């Protein structure tokens, strides 16, 4: 597993509980040297939140290699290692614990290095953070997951798979959403090395699969001199390989992305036919197909229209709606540095949909992307009235999943901080209703 | 295998042979979408060098799942795919290839996404990166080596094991130095699976290991009420535990790191009775013990002295000299932000060793640590003077290894770009010799 480029690591700064008590919270620290050393180096670690927590460098336990030590404890010991690629987990003994939210959590790391002459020793390291605390907040009735997406430029270059899902885990939440011709390797056909390893990852931390995203890419063969269009056969059969993975990975819904054919984003003419021929497979298998409700598409629509049309036409159960949360916004995601008004979609304002008309098509709605773009110190979104939406969906009786969707900006690490804030802002929500 | 942030990675960007002939160029580039598509969709990369290179966007062929096509031919293609784990690799036909240095390479990739209406389409993504070529100066006498510690927050958060080896590979070097303390995973006592997959990416990227650095912590149990010294046999225990896993993993030089006593990095006592206990074990198992020399001291010190007389008083051909070449660094390393003159010590203006002082002891010199901070895109290093330095050790004898150590400033990725312009600023000199 990758670590962060800061200090202090946002997953892990949890409460502690020992025999139903909170004692004291933890955090995990990674090593700032080039090294990983013996635990008898460490001088100690003094940890400050301001008003609520201020210990010395002598009081938190350090817990390396699977067992907790005093610092007293780590003078005298012999073997006990702070390995290089491990994080030290720091216990910091407090009754009760820190209360939700982010704390500017500030440490003054003191190490001994042999090397070094007397008096500029300890080395000692002082970094602040504003790090979420996993969240204490029990946000019933809903359902929490973090979709894959949030971390976009992040998987591949800082993240794999199981960096990702180990911090979907220390959210508490318990749903993963991926796109399936982005996370999974050698698509459409994952060896079976990985798809056993696949399923091994979500025993170890606790995570069920919701959905899978799909395309159809209807200008797959576009360009060229024997440019074409894609036919319903060549559709349906993008469709229904994508049911057979996402049957073969244990998820349940499957989001498909067609292409449109209009500057209203109308879908193309074969998207009725292609998902016609595929929900006998879908009943088959038990995957819903639920295609994404997003801006600049509101509630009130005629293409949303067709997809409720199409339910009752068919009579199906495996054909159902998934919202993104995009469309609730009501201010503006703010100017790219470089670009001035007026270049820029109109949608990108917000397109303000009234929360309440979830109202009129909340017995289709089978998953919910949570939609977000920056969430600050004070757990305040700027961007989606929170408050008012998760109170209409939670008296229209929505009681399924919210997956995290970051959209905002691909700043290295900033999607890990991001997401924890808003499952924590959820949660706190979710229990003041 | 981890990618960078950046669209053009500096990995892979070298000029083509096929048949003896300088074909073309070559480089990687990542996908900038958040999902892996058919190649089908690629709308061309256009790609620019100013004075060099310009082509647009049909000239270029792509090497996607280990088969190399046309534009026109993935136009028709059906089952290729760009996967998002994998970059692209882009050939660029230019008979003759590029120069030895830094290239501000810019590109222009289109990409057909089909749920974006058409007026809107292709996307494009205009990057520009200044990138290395990989060096086609063959720079003989010396060989080419990297440490690990060049990478040094970049290991274990942005790069693993494999991603290093394929950079070192990739710029022609032969040589691989780690710190054992730092890149063997549960140290000292790595896992069997471990060592027997270490020894198949040395064999699939063609590297050699080459020096493994260790430790002696002197102040290892130097706090708390129990506070002692170390003494001889837990030094030695210490060094003789690095010989056998630097014998275990192929190594050739151990360099322990020993503490110090005084304000001058004196060396702890111990040292002269530590290594002549460990010189048995070392002839032994055939590796050479080699200390290093590095700034603040000088080549002409009493320290150094003390290696050569411990050379011949015991006459073992196991002992030997590292060179780091910081001590020969002329200008100043500049002020962090936030320090005015006079707090940091002056040994980071450089100590300035002339570098025929290498004459003396280039008989004892068994691997030398080419240690540098910032090099810019003109190839002009701003710390070491590497032309009066490689010509010393070009006509003191000198044909062994110079491994790689960046020192400069740990920004994410930054390194990579940086031991890539060393290694092209090296092979350049030692062919104007
Ligand atoms: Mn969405
Ligand atoms: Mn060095």
């Amino acid at each position: 597993m990758l670590l962060e480029r800061d200090l202090i690591q946002s997953v892990g700064f949890r409460n502690v509980r020992e025999g139903g008590e909170i004692t004291g919270f933890q955090f995990r620290v990674r090593m700032p040297s080039y090294r990983g050393m013996a635990a008898s180096l460490i001088d100690g670690i003094g940890v400050r939140i301001p008003g609520l927590v201020d210990v010395g460098p002598d009081v938190p336990l350090w817990t390396l290699q699977g067992q907790q030590y005093t610092l007293a404890e780590l003078w005298d010991g012999d073997g006990v290692r702070w390995p290089l690629e491990d994080a030290a987990i720091i216990f910091v003994p407090l009754p009760g614990g820190l209360p939700d939210g982010v704390h500017e959590l500030s440490i003054e790391l003191r190490l001994r290095m042999s090397y070094i002459p007397q008096e500029h020793q300890p080395s000692t390291y002082r970094v602040t953070k504003h790090v979420t605390l996993a969240p204490e907040a029990s946000g019933a009735p809903f359902r929490y997951g973090v979709s894959l997406y949030s971390y976009m430029s992040d998987y591949g270059t800082v993240m794999d798979l199981e960096t990702a899902m180990a911090s979907i885990a220390d959210l508490g939440a318990t749903g993963i959403e991926i796109l399936g011709e982005a996370h999974v390797p050698n698509y459409p056909n994952p060896s079976d090395e990985w798809v056993e390893q696949w399923f091994a990852l979500l025993s170890t931390y606790g995570l069920e699969p919701t959905n899978m995203g799909s395309w159809i890419d209807t200008r797959l063969h576009s360009s060229g001199p024997n440019g074409r269009d894609m036919t319903v056969e060549e559709g349906a059969a993008a469709l229904q390989r994508d049911l057979r993975l996402a049957k073969r990975l244990g998820f349940r819904f499957v989001r498909p992305k067609i292409g449109v054919v209009s500057s209203d984003l109308i879908p193309h003419p074969i998207w009725t036919e292609v998902v016609e021929a595929s929900l006998p497979l879908a009943e088959e298998l038990d995957v819903i197909i639920c295609p994404e409700i997003h801006s600049p598409t509101p509630i009130k629509h005629e293409v949303v229209d067709d997809y409720i049309a199409l339910i009752r036409r068919t009579g199906t159960k495996h054909f159902g709606l998934l919202l993104d949360t995009g469309i609730f916004q009501d201010r503006p995601i703010p100017l790219k540095p470089g670009e001035l008004p007026g270049q820029r979609p109109a949608f990108l304002d917000g397109i303000h949909v009234d929360p309440n008309d979830v109202f009129d098509v909340i017995e289709n709605v089978v998953f919910i992307q949570a939609k977000f773009h920056d969430i600050d110190e004070e757990l305040d979104d700027k961007q989606i009235p929170w408050e008012p939406v998760l109170k209409a969906l939670k008296d229209a009786g929505y009681t399924g999943y919210l997956s995290s969707e970051y959209e905002g900006e691909r700043e290295p690490w900033r999607s890990i901080e991001q997401v924890r804030r808003q499952h924590s802002l959820i949660r706190q929500i979710a229990d003041r209703l």
